[PDB]
């Protein structure tokens, strides 16, 4: 094995392939798999559950093989290098030399054949969306996961395909986060549950350009096509919940209001609150909001806003981090929130689109 | 205890202040003349900010929470009057449409530092007392058993103010001429009011008594205790006569270290010099039989040598130096070895080998 590349080529592709990668259990989950094959440099990083492949180009004279270096020192000495270094690699038996202007690096390596291998799978839906409306899908739901719970399940996201439409699916058990977003192809019905890091490895690989995503879903596996990056994760087996019986049955009131400003009344009254529980008070009266917080250190937060509010009076209690966790997500003009009563659930929206919608359970202080 | 004031006058004394037992976490209060003061403390070291009240305003003083009383009037928006009254055990902090009752505690409960004499009196430039602080405050030693080295000495001699750290291992100094003629004093700040002095920083006015540090800059006064104890001598770390003299491209040479370092011990991680007339080639290995080499031109002429050097201390020292080229003064390969920038001698720095 052999190739020479310009820093920057292969700078960002060794840290999308790190990606998936602390501290590795065994040895070859620390490295990173290197093939040189029809003219091309394949790199790949693997957690067991899933896999990050970049494809790099090879201008220069190569020579076919493969090899596993430690990703972190392979990705550091690169960096190191100055901008526009010509970064000579050669296989030599037990060690991989890197060359660089007299800057000499070697480094321990790993059989290729016995570097961890993802049994291959039959794709069952494909579509193709842009970059951006796979962002919003994440990024409105990601913070709704449970972290490291025995309900396995909770740990990951739904994605979910509905006529011309795709559906990220979150909740940790107390709070509830759905987005959907047209992508104009007719889809047929999956629901399949995408690990954590699976969710973050998504996010990693979108670069922000217009080059378009390419989908690939399994019965057991995901697969996500960027540009020169092949990203494929194994799916988590389980029973998600339904979001349809989440959803308040009866909001029948309305309260509408500027997203920022309910924001930072919010955050102002977060600091009073109990330190461990965050509760906060409301009280929503006709065009007006109350916003009240106490501790056991007997300090008082109020904040009082103009809303949109026709309905009754009623006095119901907020985790204020859950609430927070909403206005932040949203990132729009107004907010809506959709009431029932002090014992039911809250629905959040962005006042202007149903195409996310979030749920919060009421909370007794 | 009465008073109103723009947001604007609050935000960056209030930062300050919260800077260095329950009533630790609080902020002292007072309101006198036409004055706000705030003040933050340790118990070791302290921070007294001041603001004018030009609305009506009533003389008092309580304490409140730090982190509290701050992020609420950072979390108000911009252009917000804060009015805040003590009403019995609690005070009420208004804005517009919020409300704020903080717990309190009282002024006079308050720890105050001792009353004490200044010995030593200067004055010097901001930019002056960062330079001498930023050049040798990586040096200083963090938790060790030796009081004395968990912080920085400052000297005064002649007309130069000169700071000076050590943690055993690596030692820096820095000297600045301020313009006055000063009598000679030693003193050792520490390190917890050393970062305090850095971020406070127009001239800057240094009263330096017994057993307390005082510095006066703008509408900000801090006062430090001093660290009781025996400061070596600087004057001895630096070798006698360092007759092999390398000089080296600063950056270069920082990224040649930083590259080796990669493939040294993770646990620790240093790098070996073979120095040969116009070449440093620079070295390193790990017990996964893994080797890296950086080959430099330099200037050296002397004879040949190998040296192991802690990739730490040696890339503190050249960030530090932000400069063109590095002037590495050697003796032999078990001894100190001073580093100073090629064009300056304000700064000089001294590190011990390291095996490997
Ligand atoms: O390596 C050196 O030159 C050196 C020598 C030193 N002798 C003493 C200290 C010291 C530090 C260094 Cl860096 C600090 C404590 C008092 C005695
Ligand atoms: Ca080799
Ligand atoms: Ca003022
Ligand atoms: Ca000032
Ligand atoms: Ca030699
Ligand atoms: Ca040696």
């Amino acid at each position: 094995m052999k190739f020479t590349v310009e820093r920057e080529h292969l700078l960002k592709p060794l840290q999308q392939v790190s990606g998936p990668l602390g501290r590795p259990t065994l040895p070859i989950l620390g490295n990173l798999l290197l093939q040189v094959a029809d003219g091309t440099l394949s790199l790949t990083g693997t957690d067991l559950e899933m896999e990050m492949v970049a494809r790099v180009a090879l201008v220069q004279p190569h020579e076919p093989g493969a090899t596993t270096v430690p990703a972190r020192k392979f990705f550091d000495i690169c960096r190191g290098l100055p901008e526009g270094a010509e970064i000579a690699v050669q296989l030599e038996g037990e060690r991989m030399l890197v060359r660089s202007g007299r800057s000499r690096f070697s480094l321990s390596t790993l059989p290729a054949a016995d570097f961890p291998n993802l049994d291959d799978w039959q794709s069952e839906v494909e579509f193709t969306l842009p970059q951006a409306t796979m962002k919003r899908l994440i990024e409105a739901t990601q913070f709704s996961m449970a972290h490291q719970d025995v309900r396995y399940y909770l740990n990951g996201m739904l994605f979910e395909t509905e006529g011309e439409e795709l559906r990220t699916v979150a909740t940790d058990g107390h709070r509830l986060a759905v987005c959907s977003m047209p992508i104009g192809q007719s889809l047929p019905s999956h629901s399949v549950i995408v690990p954590r890091k699976g969710v973050i490895e998504l996010m990693r690989m979108l670069d922000g350009g217009d080059n378009p995503l390419r989908v690939q879903i399994g019965s057991n596996n995901i697969r996500a096509h960027v540009g020169d990056f092949i990203f494929t994760s194994k799916l988590v087996d389980g029973r998600f919940p339904d979001y349809r019986r989440v959803l308040p049955k009866n909001p029948d009131k309305h309260l509408e209001a500027g997203c920022d400003l309910l924001k930072q009344a919010f955050a102002r009254a977060a600091i009073l609150s109990n330190e461990k529980f965050r509760g906060v008070r409301l009280y929503v009266s006709e065009n007006q909001l109350k916003i009240t917080a106490n501790n056991p250190e007997q300090e008082e937060a109020e904040e009082i806003l103009d809303v949109t509010y026709s309905g009754a009076e009623m006095e119901i209690g907020f985790n204020v981090s859950y609430v927070l966790d909403v206005l932040n997500a949203l990132k729009c003009e107004n907010v809506r929130m959709m009431l029932t009563d002090s014992v039911s659930s809250v629905q959040i929206e962005d006042a202007a689109s149903q195409s996310a919608a979030y749920v919060v359970m009421p909370m007794r202080l």
